[PDB]
DNA sequence: CCTGTGACAAATTGCCCTCAG
DNA sequence: CTGAGGGCAATTTGTCACAGG
C-alpha cells in the first residue's frame, strides 16, 4: 500500500484515537505529504477499497470517526486540537477536513528523525493500542527489518493513554501486552517477543525484540 | 506490595436491511 | 449500483473483587 512517513514526534505524541480514526490519519498524512493548509479530503469508495470494506460500512466508519474527533487534542512532548472546523461532505461519498494548520510541521519529518511503514503492515490490526506499538517498534526498525527496543511502562501508559486500570501490571499484561503482541504476530509482517525489565518487585520497562517475517 | 483469574458491563466489529439519487 | 442511515449479536476491552506469595 502507500508508504507512510510521519515524524517520531507524532509517533511519540500522547493522544487517544480509534482504529477508524487512525486509519483516517494515515491517509491524512499520506495525502498531505504528496501535497499546506491542512484542508484534506477523503473519499468513501477509495477508503472502502484500501481497507476492504463495503461502500456502506466504510461510510459508517468515516462518518462516526469524524464526529469523535471533536474535542480531541494532541500533546507533543504543547497540546493541539486535531481539527479546527467540523468535517463536511461537499459531495456524496466525499468528506473535506481541516486539519489544524499548526500540525503540519509535526506530521512532517522536518528533520532526519522519523518513522515509516506501509499501510499493509497496519491495515489488518484492530486494537488501536496495537497500532501504536507497531508504529513505535517501526521507529526502531533497521534496514534489515528488525530491531530491539526497551520502553518504559510509564511512557507507554502516558503516550498511548492506556485505560486507568492498566496501571495495575497484572491487567496491563492481559489486556494490553498479550493482546497487542498476538495481534501483531498475526496481522503484520512482524514477529516479535518481549522481556520484562524489573526493579526488584516491579516491572519497569518492556524489552521488545522483532524480526521481519520476510 | 505484587500476581493471575473469574465475572460483568460498556464498546467494537463485521454483517444485514432500507432507500434516495 | 453507491453511500447515508438504522440495527444486531458475538467478541473485546476496561474494571474489580478475590486468593496467594
Ligand atoms: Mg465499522
Amino acid at each position: 500500500s502507500p508508504r507512510i512517513v510521519q515524524s517520531n514526534d507524532l509517533t511519540e505524541a500522547a493522544y487517544s484515537l480509534s482504529r477508524d480514526q487512525k486509519r483516517m490519519l494515515y491517509l491524512f498524512v499520506d495525502q498531505i505529504r504528496k501535497s499546506h493548509d491542512g484542508i484534506c479530503e477523503i473519499h468513501v469508495a477509495k477508503y472502502a477499497e484500501i481497507f476492504g470494506l463495503t461502500s456502506a460500512e466504510a461510510s459508517k466508519d468515516i462518518r462516526q470517526a469524524l464526529k469523535s474527533f471533536a474535542g480531541k487534542e494532541v500533546v507533543f512532548y504543547e497540546s493541539f486540537p486535531w481539527f479546527i472546523k467540523p468535517a463536511h461532505s461537499p459531495s456524496r461519498g466525499l468528506y473535506s477536513v481541516h486539519i489544524n494548520p499548526y500540525l503540519i510541521p509535526f506530521f512532517i519529518g522536518l528533520q532526519n528523525r522519523f518513522t515509516q511503514f506501509r499501510l499493509s503492515e497496519t491495515k489488518e490490526i484492530t486494537n488501536p493500542y496495537a497500532m501504536r506499538l507497531y508504529e513505535s517498534l517501526c521507529q526502531y526498525r533497521k534496514p534489515d527489518g528488525s530491531g530491539i527496543v526497551s520502553l518504559k511502562i510509564d511512557w507507554i501508559i502516558e503516550r498511548y493513554q492506556l485505560p486507568q486500570s492498566y496501571q495495575r501490571m497484572p491487567d496491563f499484561r492481559r489486556r494490553f501486552l498479550q493482546v497487542c503482541v498476538n495481534e501483531i504476530n498475526s496481522r503484520t509482517p512482524m514477529r516479535l517477543s518481549y522481556i520484562e525489565k524489573k526493579k526488584g518487585r516491579q516491572t519497569t520497562h518492556i524489552v521488545f525484540s522483532f524480526r521481519d517475517i520476510t
